[PDB]
Parts: structure tokens; sequence; C-alpha cells
């Protein structure tokens, strides 16, 4: 009667039909029924690894029980899943637990034949009752060996070495069933049939354009865990989030609404101006949007695939929408809006703008980088400032990007620092610098600083990264480099051609890398016309550096033409002209300024007196 | 009479206005709410670089339930602030965390679904074992108590990652660091109280 | 043999009808364990040390289902200290672990891939093997294999799969494209070279098609249910 | 003015953290114009190498300079006993009225070429790993020093590669992989090429 | 007021006369009531050799609060010494 106040019941709760139906795995069941009529030692352990499900397996024999495709042996048996965690509840007393679980076992044993006990996570009964000297979880196993509990359990398969085969005069008491995940074929099956539970709990309807989306769709971007319901979770949140538009107004709207409730606060909290502006186009735009809902009124319900990518987009922020409306119009307009910030070097720009677009399209191999290349030329060209240029529009910011340096990579040994130690050595939690800073956000692009100082064993390294795009830790976490952006600089062939550098780096390095890259951007050198334009950006730069003193400048163009016309070097590149600039005008205003008369508000000119140059 | 002498309550903290105004964090909020309203397996984890305010998000989601904001299926929702610090106090036995963590897992499931519950730093759920912090993994994977968690980054690597049938149960909400004129905005917000306080 | 050739589509394409599957054999890459002490992230750390309830990286995927093929790549970049590791795998079908519980290699298929010698036709790229393995380490394996370059007869056929491939990836987007025979005839004119194998191909395919494609894409006027076909402008491949 | 300031601020974060920044407050800003001929009363000589010193001080700490540079990064070089270091420790005499603050690095100790890692530190799974580098630990704390490099000529052609990526960028990593950042360290390295021509 | 048996109070014994000397350190004091009037980071630890008076500051401290110079927002406050045997 025990039974009644220690265990819960899992055929009770299959009778009234509130468990989930059991879809496919018919190998499975098949085995465990073949296991669980033999005549000694009947007991299996599901063994996967977590997700693929091993609850289910048990579930399904319950519907199978109560339905009637069965032997005739296993006729009308009554499924108890027993508890050995809430059986330990009050036993400070030497003796309360041992005869607890033995008044259990014999309530089990004086039912001739029919309860088969299921223990959950059997690898913690083991050491169940600590006496101090093992007495306890071995008070079934002289029982076992007759086999007269029938004991269906599932573990995990990381946790079955570490607690049974520890202690392995129980491990040949179970016999083992192994359950591996499904495909993606079989995972369309199983969605299917779970299209009746989600549309009670949340009275939606949903497309089956959805479920042959994610079935396919989470196949490339979470890479973290296992599919038989990596694919139902995002199912479920695209239906809370159909629910709270359903729900009663909308989004946008709500946020801008509250945008400008945050904007209106701050604002009369300072009462800056400046907000004063951008609350009010904020109103302009909340204007409109609403009195477009108010239209959409006078004139949908259900998920779709965009939704699915949407809420992808929503965690591991790898974009992977339909690109709807957002951001085609910044696509379209993003190889001249990249050169505010880079004067010429067209060619490069193009061959950058291309594999972002061709990524974002849709059209690229699912494994493979989805860029990986290295230009090179010769020195203070815009190497390293294209790369923070196009690490600016992808996210908004100039550091996410994870920017390593091989000039460190003198020696042999070093490698080590960016895959982390092997076990046995000193620094094992710490895992690698570079591969424990990728598997969070897996977005950002990496760059390679002047690959020619690295030794030549840092090169074969990078060799399987580019191709097939995972690497593997000291601990031996997959990480994956699958869509993020790899850019090698270089300094090679300084003035030599167009092909002797080219000859030059076929010299330092082998057949095997020089085939994985993409096209080997040269950069060329500059142009006497094309420096004035950097000269503007100078003067605009420091411009706004002078802003929080709200000093400006009024600069004509025969100064803005000295300065281009000095200083020309077609050797050192476009580098000395940010020595120039505040040799003359940077130690003079440093005199002038901090010596008073040049008051924060008034900006002064500046015009050559015919040497140099004066305010 | 369990779920009394253990656990404090962040909305009857809220009554008055004991807590502190959040400013801004819109993505934020609208990622915890509709994780923690779905049918299985639903239970956030505020994983975040240390000081960034993941406590400031609960509290603003504490209020954004106390003054009525939230949708339909969160009616005043009464969330309760665990603490298994306080839990292995007295204990040098057998079987005595166990019952003393029961006690509260049946209060919390003994009623309706009002108990959405709050343990800030998570990383010490592994321990006291002798086994022990494994009542809640048959719970976890039901929907039952719907345990909105926060901790450290570096922590969550080194505890919880190691064992993964465990982190199979949580979703991550990520929370990264603010730009510079968003916590301006986060400061004239918070020009209310270091003014009263002291007197300047 | 040479680079470009089809020594690891292989080795994934006897794992595709054995298992019906491509991720089910154990890919570990010998091109990271460069010096003497990497050894011991496969084996496992004496009983002691930090890292003890781990098990190896390869004793403890093979325990689990002791069937699937397993690879070896680039084996020229490790250093001269797994090789003796991995020499009492063959011949014996056997190592063991820190806790001493041995794996059984009965039935596995080991798959060694290389990039030696790279310019001798049988006879030199056969004799730099000698320099760099023992004569206890040839002796154990059995047919090395040499592989042959690539004649311009046969990468005529290799282009029919890459645009079948494309095909295929184009399926979702219900996007369907049809190649000429002259367009097909002169992606095999344009990428031959006998240095770098078949790799470069599979840029010209989509520097031809897939630079103005991913234009043509998203900028409209292109949608669900066309069958654009490429036809050679004189030069270039126009839509 | 009896409520707080933009220049307690400066207080706060400049007595706290050792960084002497501000808006130029009254009290140094005389003490900052009599700067030049002040150096010049213990560095006799050189008249026209210690204007180009002025005009690293004196133009950042006016606010006038780029934010991510280390605020002074020039060599200088010539004959034997003209008096470099002196230059340089007067120089960190100045401000901060001590000696000690300075970094003064050897270049003669690193002909060999596996003997660069003082100033990095040691990869992980190697002899010396939680103690870290010289160079790196000695400016995580004190971020405020003046750093000597002295007689750069001795150093093979391959420790020239480590400091390469100091300049131009500020930042420098080692064996945790924490980004130390000279942001706003004054550079220093004398050389001896030359010694008689012009 | 049912602790007192089992735990001690330094502020009734203040105002008894068991006190020492505060002869010397009025800056440490001073540093300790910056920190104390704080809206975080109020709960100060006093860092440094063993044997010096540390517990000497604490109770100069107290001596300071029973005659009253800390400021009028910190005003009557009770400080108990902790039985850590
Ligand atoms: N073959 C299947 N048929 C029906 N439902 C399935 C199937 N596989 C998985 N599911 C469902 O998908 C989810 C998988 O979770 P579970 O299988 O219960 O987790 P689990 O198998 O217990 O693994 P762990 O390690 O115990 S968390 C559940 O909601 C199952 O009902
Ligand atoms: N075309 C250009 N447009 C804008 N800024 C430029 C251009 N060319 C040079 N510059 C500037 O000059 C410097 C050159 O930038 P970098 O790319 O960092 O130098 P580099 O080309 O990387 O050469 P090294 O060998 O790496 S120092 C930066 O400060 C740029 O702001
Ligand atoms: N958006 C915000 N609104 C209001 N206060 C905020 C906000 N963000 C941060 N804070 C404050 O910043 C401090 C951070 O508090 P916590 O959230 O507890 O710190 P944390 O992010 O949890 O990191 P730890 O683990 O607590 S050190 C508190 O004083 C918060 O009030
Ligand atoms: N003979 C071939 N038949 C079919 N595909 C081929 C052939 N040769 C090359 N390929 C394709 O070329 C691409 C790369 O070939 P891989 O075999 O991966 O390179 P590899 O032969 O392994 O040489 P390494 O040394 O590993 S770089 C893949 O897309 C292959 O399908
Ligand atoms: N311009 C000067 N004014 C005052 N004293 C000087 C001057 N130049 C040199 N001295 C003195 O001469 C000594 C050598 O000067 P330093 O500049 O320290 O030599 P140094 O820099 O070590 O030269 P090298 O090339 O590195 S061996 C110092 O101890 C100074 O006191
Ligand atoms: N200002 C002071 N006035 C009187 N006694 C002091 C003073 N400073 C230190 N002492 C002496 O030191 C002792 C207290 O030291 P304490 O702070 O307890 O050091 P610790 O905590 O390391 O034991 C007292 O017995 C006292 O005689």
């Amino acid at each position: 009667q025990a039974l009644q106040k220690y265990s819960t019941d899992l055929t009770a709760r299959a009778r009234e039909g509130k468990l989930d139906p059991v879809i496919g795995r018919d190998n499975e069941i098949r085995r465990v029924v073949q296991v669980l009529s033999r005549r000694t030692k009947n007991n299996p352990v599901l063994i996967g690894e977590p997700g693929v499900g091993k609850t289910a397996i048990v579930e399904g024999l319950a519907q199978r029980i109560v339905a009637g495709d069965v032997p005739e042996s296993l006729r009308d048996k009554t499924i108890v899943a027993l508890d050995l965690g809430s059986m330990v509840a009050g036993s400070k007393y030497r003796g309360e637990f041992e005869e607890r679980l033995k008044a259990v076992l014999d309530d089990i044993k004086n039912s001739a034949g029919q309860i088969i006990t299921f223990i959950d996570e059997l690898h913690t009964i083991v050491g169940a009752g600590a006496t101090g000297a093992m007495d306890a979880g071995n008070m079934i196993k002289p029982m076992l060996a007759r086999g007269e509990l029938r004991l269906v359990g599932a573990t995990t398969l990381d946790e079955y070495r570490k607690h049974i085969e520890k202690d392995a005069a129980l491990e040949r008491r179970f016999q083992q069933v192994y359950v591996g995940e499904p495909s993606v074929e079989d995972t369309i099956g199983i969605l299917r049939g779970l299209k009746d539970r989600y549309e009670v709990h949340h009275g939606v309807r949903i497309t089956d354009s959805a479920l042959v989306a994610a079935a396919t769709l989470s196949d490339r971007y979470i890479t973290a865990r296992f599919l038989p319901d990596k694919a139902i979770d995002l199912v479920d949140e695209a239906a809370s989030r159909l629910r709270m538009e359903i729900d009663s107004r909308p989004v946008e709207i709500d946020e801008v609404e509250r945008l400008v409730r945050r904007l209106e606060i701050e604002e009369m909290a300072l009462s800056l101006a400046k907000l004063r502006s951008e609350l009010a186009d904020q109103k302009e735009k909340l204007a409109e949007l609403t009195t477009r809902w108010q239209n959409e009124k006078n004139a949908k319900e259900e998920v779709g695939p965009d939704d699915i990518a949407d809420v992808v987009s929503a965690w591991t922020g790898i974009p992977a929408g339909r690109l709807l409306e957002g951001e085609t119009a910044k696509l379209l307009r993003m190889e001249d809006e990249l050169g505010k910030r880079v004067i010429g070097q067209k060619a490069a720009v193009t061959a950058v703008s291309d594999a972002v677009r061709r990524s974002r399209a849709g059209v690229s191999d699912p494994n493979r980088p989805t860029g990986a290349f290295m230009f090179l030329g010769p020195t203070g060209v815009g190497k390293t400032e294209l790369a923070k240029a196009l690490a600016d529009f992808l996210f908004d910011d100039e550091r996410a990007m994870v920017r390593i340096d091989m000039s460190e990579y003198g020696e042999k040994h070093t490698v080590a620092r960016l895959i982390g130690a092997p076990p046995g050595y000193v620094g094992y939690e710490a895992g690698g610098q570079l591969t424990e800073a990728v598997r969070r956000r897996p977005y950002t692009v990496v760059l390679f600083d002047e690959i020619e100082k690295a030794h030549p064993d840092v090169f074969d390294v990078l060799l399987q990264v580019l191709d097939e795009g995972r690497l593997t830790d000291g601990h031996g976490r997959t990480v994956d480099f699958r869509n993020t952006i790899l850019i090698l600089t270089s300094n090679l062939g300084s003035g030599g051609s167009a092909e002797q550098v080219l000859a030059a780096v076929r010299a330092t390095f082998k057949p095997e890398f020089i085939n994985r890259l993409d096209d080997v951007l040269i950069f060329e050198g500059l142009n006497p016309e094309e420096l004035v334009r950097i000269v503007d950006i100078q003067l605009a730069q420091l411009g706004k550096r002078l802003a929080q003193r709200r000093l400006q400048l009024q600069v004509s163009l025969p100064a803005k033409r000295w300065l281009a016309q000095r200083g020309f070097d077609p050797v050192y590149g476009a580098r000395p002209l940010r020595r120039l600039v505040q040799q003359a005008i940077g130690d003079q205003l440093a005199k002038m300024l901090l010596a008073g008369q040049v008051h924060d508000g008034d900006t002064v000119p500046v015009n050559v007196s015919p040497d140099a140059d004066s305010l």
C-alpha cells in the first residue's frame, strides 16, 4: 500500500490521455519489449545524449500497453514510477531508509508478476543511503539477478561511465539500449504530429511551411543541442511571438511609444535640446505608423516561416531573415557608403560588398566560412582601415570584432595560446583565448594582423579553419567558424610589381594554403588628387574632437591644398599626413589655447603665412 | 507556512516603491516575458558579464507586473525570491536537505500558477550533495516552477555547461553592456534618489 | 598525392552509404599536434591530475559505437611522436586509457590522408615517404595509394555535379536555372589549372553566376517560378 | 558650486586610478608654461630637442590629441655621453617628483631569440604561467609610467616585431588574454646608430 | 535584546568609560565615515597587519559617536561586537 504514498503512476495518467503522442521509433520499442520478456535479468537501460527522447520511449510503451499492440505476456501491467529521491525524506535514524526500501521491495514482490517499475535517472541509485561502508544501493543487487522487478530506466550517456562503470558489479545486471538522434526527414514527420497540442494551449493556426522551414533552418545555426526537440522550441516561441501580438495591440508602435516616453522623461528631467529634435522626429514616425495602423484596420493570425527566422535572429544573433525592407536600402547603398571612410581602392570594396551581399541573399554554401581572404600591398595604404570600416555597419559598433595579432608568434610553441592546453596541464579550465571568445555571439569579424612575422607553424592551424569551418579546443567542444568573416593582412612586395609580389607569396606559402583562400587583393599606392579627399576627413575628425569644448575651425582652400602639396611621399603612404596636421595645428593651438584667450565659443580661422600657417 | 520562513517576496517589496526605477532595456524585457509564458521548458537565465544590471531587469519586470502592463496570462503572478544558501543551514544528518527542499517544492506545485520563482546566482544549484539539487531536474522539464535566474558568464562555463543534462532545460537571454548616450539616459533617469539621500 | 584531387571527398563518400549520414565519423585532425604533449588529449591523463574523469577524446568515442570510419588529416604536420601512438593501433587492434579499460579497433576503417611530394610521378613521391616514416610504419599499412591528377576530359563532368548541386541549393526559393551547353563547355576552358586541381573551378562558378545573381535576387524583378537561363554573351555569362 | 560640478569628478577619477587629467584647473598651468626652461635646470645643452618633448605633454594634457595612440612615441639618438637617459630621467622627475615611476628595461639582454618571452609571458601549459610577464604586470598597476628601451641596436631583428604593435594600436596581450592598454604612457627608446655623421 | 546574553555590545559599554585613549590616528576615521555614508559599498573592511589596533579604531569611532561628531544622517547608531568564538 506504500506504492500509493511513495510513487507516482504513469498508467493512470495514460488512460486520461495526459501524455504526448509518441511518433516514430518502432525499433527501440520493439527492442525494449524484446528485452523485457526474457527469463532472467530483464531490465533495460536507455542510453543516449540528452534530448533524443528517452522519457518519450517509456510513455510510448505506456500508450501501447493501454492500446494493446503488446504481446500476450505483457497484458495489463500498470507501470509504476518509483522515487529514490522522495524516499529519503526524513530518515536521520540509523535504520529507517533501509526498512523503507525493504517494505517497497516486498510490496513489489508480494504482487505476482505484475508491476513494471520505472526508475528515471538511475545513476543516482548507487550512493542512495550513505551509512557513513556500502550498505545501500546493493539491496536490489541480489534481487535483479533472478529478475523479479522489471526496472525500466533512462540515463545520460556521459553520466554512465561516471557512476555505474565506477561501480561495475551492477553493470552486468542491465541490458543496454542505445538511442541515436534522428535526421531531418524524420523530424519533419515528428513535428506534424505535435501540431495538435500547441494549437490548444495557444489558440492560433500553424502553417506546415513553418515546420518544413524550422526542421532545416535550425540544422545550420543552433549547433549546440540535438534534434528531436531543438526544432520544437522555435515553433513554441514563435507561437508566443504571435500570441503577444494577437493580444491587446501590436509591437513596433509599442517600441516607439516606450522609446518616446523614455526620451520625454529624460528631456523633462533635464529641464538639452538635441533630444528635443529626436523627440519630434520620433513623434512624426509614431504618428505615421499609427495612422497606417488605423488604415490597415479599416481595410494575420497564423505563424509563417518568417517568424521562425526572426526568432532565430533574436538568439545567437546571426541575422537569418528574408531581408524584408530593413537593410536592403542599406545593402544597396553599401559600396559608396563605405567610401565615406576609405578613399579609392574600388576593386577591394567591391569584392567585400559582393561577399556580404551573396551571404545575406542566401546563395552560398552552408559549410564554408562566408568570406576568408587576404589583401596586401605596401605600407600606410588602408588595409587595417578597411577591416575596421566594415565592422562598423554590420554591428553599429567598433570593437565587437576579435582582433588578434600574429606578431607575438615568433616561435613554434606559442600556438597553444589560441587552442587551449591538453588535459593534465596547467591552464585547463581557461580554455583557449580564441575559442572561448567566438562560441559567444558567433557573428564577429576576425582579423589576423601581420601574417608575415609569424613563424611557419601557425599557418598549419588555420589550414583546416578556412575550408571545413570546425575547430576543436582542449576540452573537445567543436566550435564552428561557419559564418564569420576572416581577414588576413600582410606587407609583402612593397614596390616590386603586380606579379613580383605574386611570386613572393608563393615562396613563403605552400599550394595547400593559397588554394583555400579567396581573391588575393593587391593594394595600389595613392594619388595626389585622391590625397586631397583624405585631408577633409582629417579636418572633419579633429573638427569633432574640439566640439566638446565647442571650438571649431574655418579652414580655407589655400591651407587645405597646402597640406596636400607638402608631406607627399610615394613610399610611406598617407601616414605622415597625420603627423603633419598636428605639427602645423596641434602645437600652435596647444601653445595658444591653454594660456587663455581662445575661450570656448569663438572659432578661429587659419590661413597660410608664406611658409607655415597661423591663426 | 513553508514559503514564508525561507523565501521573501519581491511583489510585496514593490507595493510601496522600495526598488530602483529601471529605464530602457526593451528587448530584454520583451524576450524574458515571451519565454516565461510558453508551455514546456519555460525558465530563462540572464547570462551577462558582471555589473551590467542583471538584477534591475527582474525588478523592472516586478514593477511591470504590479502596475498592470504585462500580457494576459500573467495577472498578478507574485514572484518569489528563493535562497538555497539559507536552506543548507541546519543539516548534519542523512536526509534533511531533502525534506526541507521537498516542502518548498510541494508548496509551490500545490497551489495554482502564481509562484514564478527567482534564484539569483544559480551556479550554486549544483552543490550541497553529500544526489541533491537533483529533485528539481524532473520538475524543470515539465513546466511547473518558472525559475528566473541570472549568473555571471565565467561561472556558467565552469559549473553548469559541464553537465549538459541541466543546461538543456534553460533558455539563455543574453545581456550586453550599454553604449554611452544610453548610459547618460540611465543617469538622468536616476537623478531622483541621489539628490534626496544626499541633499545636494 | 597533390592537392585539390579528391582525397577527402572520397573519405566522406564511403561514410555516406555505409551510414546514410555524413557526421557519423570520427573526424579528428592531426594538423594541431605540433608538439610532444598533444598526445594526452586523445588518451587521457594519468590518475592524479586535473582532467581525469574525462576520458580520451578517441577512446571514449569508439567505445560507444565500435563501427565508425575514422580519418586522420594531414599526417605531415604532426610531430614524429604521435606516429608511435598510432603504431600499436594498427596490427594489434587496441589501446588503453587512464582507467585501463581497453578499447578495440577490430572493425573500424582507418583512413590516413596526406600531401606528400607534389611533383613526383610515382617514384619520387614514394621516395619522400621513406625519409619521414620509419620502416616499421610503412610495414604496418595496407596499399599505399597514389592519386593521379585531372585530365581536362574529367573536369567537364565535375561541372555538371557542381551546377546540379547548386540547383538543389536553390529549391527553397523555388528558383530554377537553365544552363546551356556553350556555358557548360566554357567553364572547363577557363578553369583548368594542373597545379591546383579542381578547387579553383568552384570559385569560377560563383564568380560567373553568383556575382550577378546575388545582385538580381535581392533587388527585385526575379522571383519564384522562374527558369533563369545562362547564355554566353561573348565573354561573360549574361542572364 | 555648493553643489557638485564636473571639476570634482576630475578629482575623483584623478586621485583614484592615478591619471592627472581634468580641464587644467589653475595651480599647475603656470607650472605647465614654465616647463621648457624648468627642464633646462637639469638637462643643460640640447636647445632644440626639449621643445619636441614639451610639445607632447602640452599637446596631450590640453585635450587636443587622438584618443587611441600613446601620448608620445619619439626616439632619439646620437653620440655617446650626451645625456639621453639623463633627459629621460629629468622628464620622469618633472611629472612624478620621483625616480622609480620610470620603467627601464634593458636591450643588451636580448641577443638570443628565445629570450623575448620575459615581456609577454608563457602560453598555457608551460612553466611560468601564474606569474605573467614583466612589462605587462608592471603596467597593469601604475598606468601612467614612462617606459625606457635603452640601446635598441643590440636587439636582433625579432624584438622589433613585438613593440611594432604596441605602437599604432596602444594595446598588448599576454598569456591569460588580458589586453593591457598603453594609451596614456610615454614611450622613449634610445639608440646609438651613426655616431659621427650628420 | 534577547541576543545580548549570547552576543556582546560596545555601545552601552561605550558610555561606561572602559574605552582606551584615542591618541593619534584621526584621518582613517574620516576615511571610514566617508565609506560608511554611501548608497552602495557601505561595508568597509580594515586591511592591515595584525596587532596594530583596528579594534581601537572602531572603539575610537564609537567614542566619537557617543559624544557626536559624525553628521545627523548617522545619529545615534548602536554598534555590536560579535562573538567570533
Ligand atoms: N519520438 C518522439 N515522439 C514524440 N515526442 C517526442 C519524440 N522525441 C521527442 N519528443 C518530445 O520532445 C521533447 C523531448 O524531451 P524529452 O525526450 O522528454 O527529454 P529527455 O528525453 O528526457 O532527455 P533528457 O536527457 O531526460 S532532458 C518532449 O516534449 C517529447 O514529448
Ligand atoms: N584611403 C584611406 N582612407 C582613409 N584613411 C586612410 C587611407 N589611407 C590611409 N589612411 C589613414 O592612414 C592610416 C593607414 O591605416 P592602416 O591600414 O592602419 O595602415 P596600414 O595600411 O594597415 O599599414 P600597416 O603596415 O598595417 S601600419 C590610418 O590612420 C588611416 O586613417
Ligand atoms: N537600467 C538600469 N536602471 C536602473 N539602475 C540600473 C540600471 N542598470 C544598472 N543599474 C544599477 O547598476 C547597479 C547594478 O546592480 P546589479 O544588477 O545588482 O549588478 P549586476 O548587474 O547584477 O552585477 P552583479 O553580479 O550584481 S556585481 C545597481 O545599482 C542598479 O540599480
Ligand atoms: N575528382 C573529384 N571528383 C569530385 N569532386 C572533386 C574531385 N576533386 C575535387 N573535387 C571537389 O573539390 C572540392 C575540394 O576537394 P577536396 O578533396 O576536399 O580537397 P582534397 O582533395 O582533400 O585536397 P586537400 O589536400 O585535402 S586540400 C570538393 O568540393 C570536392 O567535391
Ligand atoms: N646635457 C647634460 N646635462 C647635464 N649632465 C649631463 C648631460 N649630458 C650628460 N650628462 C652627464 O653625463 C652622464 C651620462 O649621461 P647619460 O645621458 O645618462 O648617458 P647615457 O644616456 O647612458 O649614454 P649611452 O649612450 O646610453 S652609454 C650622466 O650621469 C649625466 O650627469
Ligand atoms: N589609538 C589607540 N589607543 C589606545 N590603544 C591602542 C591604540 N591603537 C592601538 N592600541 C593598542 O592595540 C590594542 C588593540 O589592537 P587591535 O586593533 O585589536 O589589533 P588586532 O585587531 O590586530 O588584535 C589595544 O590593546 C591597545 O592597547
